């Protein structure tokens, strides 16, 4: 019911002050001020998000709004259908309208991601706009301020005009750009030179206490190496600065959301405290890193829209995100934020999920699930191994790594995936406004790279239902399963004492018996269990992630069912499980006779 | 009963006090023979002056006398090996620290043994006399005397019998030995005096308030046990069905017939065992293991109560009434 944007100009700048110091209240106000045209106006709270690929804009929690066009206040109409527009009336010789409301942040996690604390907050510019309707984003110019807590630090993208006192003023932005330059500020901070020269790149930490920002030297090189091998990839950025924004708390919402020129990002304390404990999420940066060129600078068509209340196309999401998927984990090892054998075996437990997690792959492609961030928006679901949840990430890794063993198979190892990554997003080094592709863009690249039907190939892969994990035996390695364990997967149960059985028992498990995930058709599954029920005794011994673990063992080879006493609600019962398997956990294992082209791909240039 | 109990041992216990009990300094062995008199007709008297001065209903103070003949009849299986009479040692043997079977180690039932022959003793001086005398005659005789004194009067056995005989000639002496000396039955004063211990599913009063709030389930002569709202074995009756399935106070009931412990729940399950063939099937926590147990038990709910013996006179009501 909006009326279409247009690519027409703009004239004047629409201004965005926020108060972000209620941090009690965790309330952001807000003050829009843009000219005022006479005649019905209709004001725009974004709703679709870059990088959300789905309608995340929060309408509901924007609150207060009261706005005046020449200091006298006009009532205001919401469309019914499209509630993220409200609709004034401009009277004839007026000047200047003003929206004032308030964003009311999380106050718990049930609302949202939390974005104040104490010590930090997290401002997203549009969470705080309202836009005129009628204009692509583009053409709008926009200029922001932000007033912090007393002596805060801040970091953003964005270029700071003055700061007075603890009100930062920042130069006159594009609007899109606005929205992309979110900021973080805090108390406890420290900015971190990655890359030195004309297009530099910096990591900006931001902490619940300054202990936790004590990074040591080879973690930063780890950081500044990531940049590094980055630029072996691409020859290009797609930047004029980056800044990586970097929160490690506790208490603020986690996040990882990609920008062109900076990326929000959390981890735990420990990021770089516990070094050795924390590295399971350590591809965070990188992945969000590679968005700058695949995802914000080269975006699908149908995702690249004019403005924020349009729907987004994410058909192409299995590039966008899949192989950036691939590159963060893929970078993590260029650049020793991983060990060689840490993405190995992150590698082969992506592959596990489709050889055997995922028995959704029989009536639901992987295309289909470029869909999940509007049907979902991460909402819980009960079966992600079944009714399948954004598999364009892992599901897109595993059809890049088969796409780069084509490419080396094609051309006798003298091109891979590295020269795909460089013909795509490598071209115009320094720009970074939005330069959008087809699939046939896609086909035409990688057939520019090595000749061949690169269509089908891609269509049959993302349009099928077969095996995904082809990349791992063409490039030299074979996925098997035993009894060690995963080294993620150790590393994510240990310290709680879970207890991750899918490809045994068919379940996961909390210390506390508590079934978190329960695999569709596996033995879990096939007694009636479900997630929430309660392993309470197993052959009648008291839970725990190592009684259990025991008695699949124990139970290897023979005839003797497991028995475990369950709680379900209010009732108990005994299931006997004739599962004699063993514990079962992926690796990948060389296969002798191929050349191992999976090290090459893995390896630092 | 707190204050009618303790005040009542003014007369018998401070003023009255046996002979071997009154010692001359704090710090020589006290003699413990004769506290069922001290504490057990202390103890009688404390219920029935509760009812008589109204701090207790009569129908309150009837189901509290019926809890304790039970306990008598059914709830102590040591009578069948230890005396009232040497349970007068449990004070110094025990010092009150946790037992784990006060219902067959038995527990200073000096008290309420006591106060269970003391009606006894009420019963058969009203049948000697044709009701003209009763225990008051005993209690003015006894510790009637000297009005105002209070320093210690001490007293023995001997002395207990004459003024009983001296009540209503009779053996006492025999009569006393019988019942604080035997493994017999304590709770001939109940039909005696015109009423009869019954059992049935209706609460008795005083456990219902004991249980109530915390949602416990006192299950001594159904199940045999006793449990806390959590599931929590508090007390095991012992040769009674919880026993006699390996049970002790500390395991836990988790399930019954599959279901979530409550009191309520169990309860609905033993009177849905009540004359049936289908035992009631515990999921039980015994430290960290789990297993079932199927208790074959078809009575019901059991709590007791006094009924009247509609033939015979109703002396109950005349000691409980207030003069
Ligand atoms: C903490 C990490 C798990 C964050 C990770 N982030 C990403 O993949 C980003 O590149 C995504 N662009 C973030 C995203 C995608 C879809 C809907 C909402 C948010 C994600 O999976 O959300
Ligand atoms: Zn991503
Ligand atoms: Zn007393």
């Amino acid at each position: 019911a909006t009326a279409a944007p247009q690519d027409v100009p703009f004239e004047g700048t629409l201004k965005i002050d926020v108060d972000a110091t209620d941090l009690q209240h965790r309330i952001f106000k807000v003050k829009t001020t843009m000219p005022a045209t006479p005649g019905p106006m209709t004001l725009l709270y974004p709703q679709w998000i870059p990088g959300n690929h789905s309608p995340t804009g929060p309408i509901d929690k924007l609150a207060g709004l009261v706005i005046k066009v020449d200091g006298k206040v006009v009532p205001w109409t919401r469309d019914q259908f499209d509630v993220y527009a409200f609709k004034v009336d401009v009277p004839q010789g007026a000047s200047e309208l003003v929206a004032e409301f308030k964003f009311l942040s999380p106050q718990a996690s049930s609302q949202g991601r939390v974005m104040m604390t104490p010590e930090m907050l997290n401002l997203q510019w549009n969470t705080t706009a309202l836009y005129p309707a009628g204009y692509f984003a583009r053409n709008i110019k926009a200029q922001a301020s932000v007033t912090l807590p007393a002596g805060w630090s801040y970091a953003t993208a964005m270029e700071t005009e003055r700061r007075v006192g603890d009100t930062v003023t920042f130069k006159p932005i594009d609007f899109d750009d606005l929205v992309d330059s979110p900021m973080f500020a805090g108390k406890y901070y420290k900015r971190v030179e990655l890359s030195a020269g004309k297009q530099p790149v910096y990591l900006n930490v931001f902490a619940d206490e300054a202990k936790s920002l004590d990074a040591k030297p080879e973690q930063i090189k780890a950081h500044a190496a990531l940049v590094q091998q980055m630029d072996k990839l691409y020859g290009a950025r797609h930047f004029d600065h980056y800044e990586f924004l970097l929160a490690l708390t506790k208490k603020l919402g986690g996040i990882g959301l990609e920008h062109h020129r900076s990326s929000e990002n959390s981890g735990a304390p420990n990021y770089f405290t516990e070094w050795d404990k924390s590295w399971t999420g350590r591809d965070l940066l990188a992945h969000e890193f590679n968005h700058s060129w695949n995802g914000k600078y080269r975006r699908g068509a149908d995702l690249a829209t004019p403005n924020f209340n349009v729907p987004m196309g994410d058909s192409l999401l299995w590039l966008y995100e899949g192989q950036t998927q691939f590159w963060g984990e893929v970078m993590s090892a260029r650049s020793g934020l991983w060990t060689q054998e840490q993405a190995r075996d992150m590698l082969a437990g992506v592959a596990a999920q489709y050889e055997r997690g995922r028995p959704g792959m029989a009536w639901r492609t992987v295309q289909d699930t470029t869909n999940d961030p509007t049907m979902s928006m991460r909402r819980p679901k009960a079966y992600r191994n079944y009714q399948m949840s954004e598999d364009y990430y892992s599901g897109g890794q595993m059809m890049w790594l088969e796409v780069d063993s084509k490419l080396r198979a094609l051309t006798n190892n003298k091109r891979s995936i590295d020269d795909f990554g460089k013909a795509f997003f490598g071209m115009k080094n320094g720009d970074w406004d939005v330069n959008p592709y087809t699939f046939d863009d896609i086909v035409s690249t990688l057939n520019g790279v090595a000749a061949f039907d690169w269509a089908s190939f891609l269509r049959s892969r993302m349009d099928g239902h077969g095996s995904l994990i082809g990349g791992i035996e063409a490039n030299g390695w074979k996925l098997v399963y035993n009894d060690e364990p995963n080294l993620a997967t150790k590393t994510d149960e240990s310290d709680d004492k879970d207890a991750s059985l899918t490809y045994s028992l068919g379940m996961s498990l909390k210390a506390s018996g508590d079934i978190s995930d329960v695999l569709w058709d596996g033995p879990a599954f096939n007694a009636g269990l479900i997630t929430g029920n309660t392993i309470v005794a197993v052959n009648g011994r008291a839970f725990s992630s190592d009684v259990i673990k025991d008695a699949i063992t124990a139970a290897k080879g023979t005839t003797v069912p497991i028995e475990l006493l369950v709680k379900r609600l209010d009732r108990y019962d005994t299931v006997r499980i004739d599962y004699h398997g063993g514990l079962l956990y992926p690796h990948l294992e060389r296969i002798a006779g191929k050349p191992d082209r999976l090290s090459e791909l893995y390896k630092a240039r």
